[PDB]
Formats: structure tokens, C-alpha cells, sequence
């Protein structure tokens, strides 16, 4: 699940920047 883990971290990363401002 390396390919699915990278996509899961990409979506959660953009969401972390919005609510992490």
C-alpha cells in the first residue's frame, strides 16, 4: 500500500495547510 499511502498523505497534506494556517 505504498502508492495508496502516498496519495493519502498528499490529500491530508493539502488539508493540513488549510486548517493549519
Amino acid at each position: 500500500g505504498v502508492s495508496e499511502l502516498l496519495i493519502s498523505t498528499a490529500v491530508q497534506g493539502i488539508l493540513f495547510a488549510l486548517l493549519g494556517a
